[PDB]
């Protein structure tokens, strides 16, 4: 199926959803890994997860597995989780703390910067300098760790310069992960995004979220117009109080920040609309700060509120499988059972994620039929989906080309 | 493996079973879907399952999923279970009742004839007339629903004209499904058929069925001879009493009807040989009416008795997986616990199906070996298998050709 | 991936581990089956498992399944487990006893030499002489059964002549299987071997085994040197007492025998180092006889002790899956609960196998990464791994070539 990616891209019907092969074909999926996930910057973890020198996590991206580890100098570095002897995984656990990286097979021992310090009985010609752990590009942006698997990484600095002032409001280096949830959705990674970038399905599918989150297309979507005055008043209210808020969509479509108002009265994504956490994460001047929306394709969407923040990570597994990992961030000194209640903090987005998963899964299932033919996106209700698809096709064409 | 279907077909050894690739190869399986299951008429359901206007079922055939739904005008129609917006499955459940077909993703709402009645905020250029549900051919034959996935369906009327008078004896529009059983057999769909079209394995494998069902090859098989006089006397007894019974095999081999006698004394497929249901389904003049045998390749075999009927449906899943769905039909006013007992009604064919599944599964497992070489079919004991294989190869060659 | 096996082999970096494709690629795995497992001699079972005329086992090798059966004349024969009618498996069970081989589908009945004795109603032209069970080459070597799936088997006699005198010490025709364990390791079959042919990982991974088994590289490995004097003294002690012991590695690298000393004091692979069984299997002159090490690629490694013996069998399942079957052999008259205790006899190698499985599985997982690059084998600690890889590449090149 599809001949080649060039022909598939050239056949796309403007304003419509993607040809079936984009969502089902095994070769297109490998192209998506090679041209997108193995070339672009990827959101990995909040930095607060690496709490001490020697702290690490491991992270699977396609066929890669990456160790992300905080050094004795407190700098976070990334490496391929693959011993230079016979290839074994070095860190078997998803998280831990170790003063060295020690391969469990034959004990080759690496410094937390990747250098091989000891390898037993390798004989007179062995060169430890040629057998250090292979490196992965790693950046820290206002308390969030990004990685890149390519030999040569694209620019990070345009993104960082735009996003840093919005993100600094939330003091994320002093957060902790109050809760993590990882779900596997039986849909193509692109269907997860298309679903995330519209609220056309909200009225019919999200009771708990719709108590606080407007299904206004100017909030979620990408509109060409002058800013609606309710949005602008919120931007000005927040900026007068020292919280960067104005809408910014990058020129190439990869990322967007905007601090959008919630529904009348609402402070946070909770059943009652009130803040979940009594000790707030960051410097929000008032409880009804709305939500700082941030996306950065292909891996992350996020909501940063007055009291807590929620960071999301998308990792493709197969043409019809995608992991979504959600983390709720609260102030590091906020105590469960005193300053917040775990169920109250998490229930809205746990329910919302499952609802999104359901619609994505039945969308994929219908797309599997040879009868599927892509229809048109709603110009007003799915402007964000059109924008995502344009980012994807344009990026695929550029990264594939010369 | 096999180069192409033309070469595989051209290499078939007359009178022998099929080359391994026919039963194992992934490309041959896709050819079977494309040339047979996606082109021919397929038995779906008894009409009695759609009990009211708005009633529907869904049905998977290969990668297709079909909604079969009874309209407000009582006409049963079929559609692809795929929304014209972004492709979602519309009906998630295997069965239900709805006055409209409403997509659960963004609520596009279709009439029970497939027309798009409402789609929210699709903008000034949207044409609802171009976004109706895609249709599937659908026919009702004496209370049985058949479908066809091809753009242009083959003739149905020769089949219907032959079969209708035999089928009308059983008054199937006034039946109900007393019981349904669906099993996945770990064999190629062709092995399920080859097994169904012989009773060479009966003596060794079916104790409960052999109490009532003769393993005479003139009953199950396809013999060139003049009709054995015990069979002819039954045909005449039944026809004198107004029940069409005489043997008919279609010219192209696709279908066969004949009302065959059961063993001495037996009325029905029960452990004691007596009718299972006190209130009979249809107009049988006497209890020992034998069984109306009907096959129609590639999807259905059936047994219609004096008291009840059993209809079977074969749907391929993978090269080594096949679903067999069995439904026991009784008169709609027959009450479980009064007019019949569920265990008594169903036990013989539940056991027989499991026995068939076992032999099919160990046949497939042996065929998987590179040592497998097709042997000869018994000319007398497997005349029906030879006939099935000839239908399959001839149909594959015709549908593939110009 | 890899273009073809010739190019992959030609690109191997001397002294290093194999390119990723050798351990992951589906086509290379099929080449390994076709060129190695379907051409060479394979260890199947100890003969003592077939205790009586009519006794059989079945054995899966890739897509083949083999019946190994003891005849009424006490000769063990092998056949393809595939009926000559429609291909069914004949023997569904892993083991049993039958005076004839009777197909369960339609009862074709074969003699224990494979000849078709009866097939019902096959008509006047049927030739039973042309429908006997297809044969598999089968040899018995001092109580151990080997098979070969090729039309023409390679020489067995050089192997047999070398190994017989070492093996006869252990009187294996008078053993019984005290215990069997089969585990599926989530690694390529070559990783199982590479792991087996070194003790570089021993210090870090095998507490129970290291109580008795030296991690000396001259014991496990393949060294060019003059024999270390502790090894030679053991060879001479054992040979003076009539037990063949001296090191022999075949010219082509396929097999090796040597009776190696265990650690100070140790008699057997037990937690306390003492013999597990009071009634010894074979003629060992003293309890501290060391272990007769035997490998024969691609299927078997073994340890034969004074008191009991352990025989191991490697069967590939998929590119990343390998079955390891371990059998503990004791004297046929040794009684569990009197002459030995099952836990004491088996615990060391059950634990050791699981430990090996763990390291093999995490080695495979790391190798799956596109970042994997083969490193160098330890010249002194992994001489046996270098030797195995050389046997594999040389055999693959010879069997593939003209
Ligand atoms: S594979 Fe890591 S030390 Fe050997
Ligand atoms: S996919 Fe059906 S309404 Fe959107
Ligand atoms: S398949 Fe063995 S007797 Fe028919
Ligand atoms: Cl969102
Ligand atoms: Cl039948
Ligand atoms: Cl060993
Ligand atoms: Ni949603
Ligand atoms: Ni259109
Ligand atoms: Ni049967
Ligand atoms: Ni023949
Ligand atoms: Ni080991
Ligand atoms: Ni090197």
């Amino acid at each position: 199926m599809h001949s080649n990616i060039n022909t598939l891209i050239a056949n796309h019907r403007a304003g419509h959803a993607l040809d079936q092969a984009f969502y089902t074909d095994a070769e297109v999926f490998q192209t998506d890994l090679q041209e997108i996930f193995y070339k672009e910057w990827l959101f990995a973890i909040p930095a607060c997860e690496l709490d001490k020198p020697g702290s690490y996590v491991t992270h699977q991206v396609g066929n890669y597995n990456v160790i992300i580890v905080r050094g004795a100098d407190n700098v976070i570095r990334a490496f391929h989780n693959a011993c230079r002897h016979r290839g074994s995984v070095i860190c078997k656990a998803k998280k831990g703390n170790n003063p060295k990286l020690v391969c469990p097979y034959h004990q080759w021992t690496y410094e937390l910067d990747g250098r091989l310090l000891w390898a037993r009985d390798m004989g007179p010609d062995f060169e430890p300098s040629r057998h250090g752990l292979k490196t992965v590009h790693c950046r820290e942006l206002a308390g969030l760790i990004y990685i890149c698997l390519a030999d040569e990484a694209p620019d990070f600095e345009r993104f960082a310069e735009v996003a840093r002032p919005y993100l600094e409001v939330h003091d994320l280096s002093n957060a902790k992960v109050a809760h993590e949830s990882s779900i596997v959705e039986r849909g193509n990674w692109k269907l997860v995004w298309e679903n995330n970038r519209e609220c056309y399905h909200c009225g019919g599918n999200h009771p708990a979220l719709c108590r606080t989150f407007p299904d206004d297309p100017s909030v979620t979507g990408i509109e060409g117009g002058e800013t609606p005055s309710n949005l602008q008043a919120h931007f000005d209210r927040c900026e007068q109080a020292g919280m960067p808020s104005g809408f910014h969509l990058s020129g190439d479509g990869q990322f967007r920040v905007a601090r959008m108002p919630l529904k009348e009265g609402a402070e946070s994504y909770t059943m009652d609309g009130k803040t979940a956490v009594r000790r707030w994460l960051g410097r929000a001047a008032f409880a009804d700060a709305g939500s700082l929306l941030k996306f950065h394709y292909p891996t992350t969407w996020n909501h940063f509120l007055s009291d807590h923040s929620i960071v999301f990570r998308v990792t493709p597994i197969s043409p019809t499988e995608t992991e979504v990992t959600t983390k709720w961030l609260v102030h590091k000194d906020a105590v469960e059972g005193v300053d917040y209640d775990l169920q109250r903090l998490t229930e809205v987005w746990i329910a919302t994620n499952d609802e999104d998963r359901e619609v994505v899964e039945f969308n994929q299932m219908g797309i599997n039929s040879p009868a599927y033919e892509p229809g048109p996106y709603s110009p007003t209700q799915e402007s964000g989906v059109l924008q995502f698809v344009e980012w994807y096709l344009s990026t695929l064409k550029r990264n594939s080309g010369p």
